[PDB]
């Protein structure tokens, strides 16, 4: 490499190389320092009452054990929005529900089971389902779940005042440090009455339903009136160089839907098993709810020896590079 | 200093080769012109069937979706009951415990406490025949002590490898704010209505048949139904958003998590249904063996960004005056 | 650059560089075997009983299908350690908690529903809870929980003995290999009779709950005191050039805890539906239980030829740059 006077034209270059080296892979990329995942746990709480009144079985008070359906306390939780109710169900022959088939004759019918949709075992004969039309006997629950009427108006539309509480505990097993998200500054007289927000409280534990729902970008009660996912997500970016305290936890609401014109929402069936008078009944609940799905990300940086020497010998490497291939550039 | 004397194309040929490689696998290949982010996905599962099951002494019994779906809500990992050994009638009494716990012909055998190991009742210290053949501890627990030792061979549920599976698979990317749904366009309401998932011929069909789904993780459903298994249904969205949002499709993989059938084979479990009769609280107890199944989804997105592509043209010419100085030091040695 | 009897100064430089690239970048690092993830599948199972006498219900057996709430079989599972029973739960109108609100007069008390901890739909009136304070009147479940009294002693405080045997099978799809937690050494009459330790017996699969809250760093009484939250990671960092069966999983337990001092331990709610002399009634159970998670990540490295080629390249290309690079600081 000639080397007559050039100047600072290459001077320059190197003092912009190291600059950049000692601010962009040292300083903004944490190359000082080693990263590590997390352990997390979620607990979920769902503080709240519903009173529904359903003609033929007057009011029922739906709890915190009744909407909640894992009743535990897990990240994909559902808190039940709609339900269609069909009790006194008891194991006898019955007319099958429309959908699966109208059969004006019983010679119509087969005995059997049918492949698809599967309601019970067809006995062979058609009764009559009401004045109207006529669908074959099957064996099974004897009254039907006719879910074709939903019910416009939410039963259960105060869910979005619910208050949700979640406790998520993380802990950075290389450091060996243990967070939660009730941090510091969150106190037992704060928790006593507050709500959470984007820029008002950032660091409230207890999220309403409703607010999340509206933060996921979609309305309350087109939502529950159908179903749908709301994805609560927890990152714990923090820097352990600095004190335990400037730590805190980042909550972002996303809403996991699709097209509203095939399947719209999330629906799921379930029964309470029970014996009344000597003979087991049960009553199915087709509910209609949000699933809320709670993912928590994190990772923590602590300042070491080892890769502060890595990230020094690599910019050292890439400046001298930088300047052998600035100078055959300024050569050509 | 290099020498350059006629030279040739020798390692002009060279810097051809690394400026393709530049701009192909580097460029194009790794698409280094693309910024990408992972998405956050749910999955609701919906089991359709129905089972009638002849039991001897409780008559036919019918498992509707909410009775071989233990978790009823819909989660990754769901289990669909395929075997069950059921003891009905269960109250809080002094019986017999289970001759597999212990054989005590006197009573002066047994030591009143409980069981450190595989504990079934407090010990009562008197030793009442189960049988006319052996004689077992008396404990406080529930009178009739469950007998799995005779597992029914014929699978109670067997009829499982046609009940459907649908699964709604509902991912987001937020770097780029784009929700997809399993449900793609082409996959419409008539479709839904009569279709079953294959491979080649329906490989966007949302419901899946448990029996294909079994074959093809590479498991026999009939050996798997009667002690249990475990299948896990890998979605990826591996899609690319320069293009129309249209060609992004899932894809669908099964795989089955076995091992070695002569140590605990299978997957089973003991869950027990509470209930009040004649004013006394009984209970009726299964121990179910089910095909355990555990949706995974994991995908990547790509969207054209200005920045990737600076930093991989920048890195590609650093490279290329790397391998060129290179090269030209081998060829003058 | 010049070159004329440099030397053995810039030979060590070179020979260094090309013992770090067939060592820590070849061997260490594995550049020679192509990694790839598991697909992961656990299956909890719980044995023991707990006999906990409650005044005014008698002896309360407790199986593994009652303190296990996730019965299915799931990795996130609860494992009830106290628990606070109000029996026969009946629809009506009833004294709610004094916690809710303290009215002496009925006009204190307004008709509605409370915004912030919902028991009920207050009727508008204050019927007196007990000869000292009055509560409003709402409607809903009549023997309204009263969780001040925590029993100190746990009930199911037998949960240490409550024996664990987790099965976890993973699966490379890459590579197309199944594995088990349960090893060709660990056999039948080991599993017979075995509990779970660091370093007596690294493979047993019966983990003891006591055990695992102690490794994790917790005490197991005042733990199930009040609930907590323990971790179980279970790696399977393996090399698939040697046998399958030097690939053995690695068990480590992290409690996952925080202050105590604002809503301490892990603390749920459920209730047992069912229908006595023609009424449907409930029992409540506010169940403080420990919460365990099992999250299991693992890596397989198979030896392939175009990760080895594309090492070999990238070392000689770094072993050029760094001989240019010494020569040129040599050389100044
Ligand atoms: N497991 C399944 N097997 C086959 N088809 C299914 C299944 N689950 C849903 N479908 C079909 O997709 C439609 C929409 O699914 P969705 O989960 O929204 O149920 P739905 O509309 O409430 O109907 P249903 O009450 O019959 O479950 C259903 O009406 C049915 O035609
Ligand atoms: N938590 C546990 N503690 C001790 N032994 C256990 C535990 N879980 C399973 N085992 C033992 O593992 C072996 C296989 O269990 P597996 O569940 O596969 O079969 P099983 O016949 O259903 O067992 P069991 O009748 O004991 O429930 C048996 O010896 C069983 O007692
Ligand atoms: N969803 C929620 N909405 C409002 N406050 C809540 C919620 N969950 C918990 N809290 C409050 O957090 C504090 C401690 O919560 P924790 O989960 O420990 O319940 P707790 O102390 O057993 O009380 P409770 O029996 O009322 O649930 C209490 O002040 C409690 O009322
Ligand atoms: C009485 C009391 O201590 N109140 C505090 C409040 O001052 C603090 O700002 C908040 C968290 O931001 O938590 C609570
Ligand atoms: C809470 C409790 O009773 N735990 C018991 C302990 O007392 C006993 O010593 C041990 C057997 O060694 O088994 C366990
Ligand atoms: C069946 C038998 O011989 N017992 C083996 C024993 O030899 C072995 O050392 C240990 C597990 O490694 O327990 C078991
Ligand atoms: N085994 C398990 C359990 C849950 C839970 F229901 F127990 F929380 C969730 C999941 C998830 F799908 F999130 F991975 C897995
Ligand atoms: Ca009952
Ligand atoms: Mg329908
Ligand atoms: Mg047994
Ligand atoms: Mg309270």
């Amino acid at each position: 490499v000639r080397n007559k006077k050039v100047g600072v034209i290459f001077r320059l270059i190197q003092l912009v190389v190291l600059v950049y080296v000692i601010g962009w892979v040292f300083v903004y990329e944490k190359g000082y320092q080693t990263s590590s995942g997390l352990i997390s746990s979620v607990s979920v709480k769902l503080k709240g009452l519903a009173v529904t009144q359903l003609q033929g079985l007057g009011p029922q008070v739906w709890d915190v054990a009744d909407y909640v359906f894992p009743a535990h306390g897990d990240s994909s939780f559902v808190v039940m929005t709609n339900f269609i109710m069909t009790p006194q169900q008891a194991q006898g022959h019955c007319a099958e529900n429309p959908e699966g088939g109208i059969c004006q004759d019983d010679s119509g019918c087969t005995p059997g089971k049918a492949e698809r949709k599967a309601q019970g075992i067809r006995t062979g004969n058609c009764v009559p389902f009401n004045g109207t039309v006529k669908t074959c006997e099957i064996f099974g629950w004897c009254p039907v779940e006719v879910d074709d009427k939903i019910p416009s108006p939410a039963l259960l539309h105060e869910a979005e005042n619910f208050t949700l509480f979640i406790k998520n505990s993380i802990s950075f097993p290389r450091f060996k440090v243990n967070r939660r998200n009730l941090v510091e500054e969150v106190n037992g007289t704060y928790m006593k009455k507050c709500l959470y927000h984007k820029i008002l409280h950032p660091l409230c534990p207890v999220f309403s339903l409703g607010y999340v729902v509206r933060e996921s970008g979609q309305d309350f009660r087109s939502l529950a009136e159908k179903g749908g996912v709301v994805g609560i997500t927890i990152d714990w970016e923090c820097d352990l160089d600095w004190h335990v305290r400037h730590c805190k936890p980042i909550y972002q609401f996303h809403g996991l839907y699709g097209e509203k014109n095939l399947s719209p929402g999330f629906n799921f069936r379930f029964a309470r098993h029970f014996v009344q008078n000597g003979t087991n009944r049960r009553h199915l609940f087709k509910v209609f709810g949000i699933r809320f799905d709670i993912l928590v990300d994190g990772k923590a940086g602590k300042f070491d020896i080892i890769p502060t020497m890595t990230t020094i010998g690599s910019g050292i490497g890439i400046f001298g590079v930088a300047t052998v291939l600035c100078d055959l550039l300024l050569l050509h």
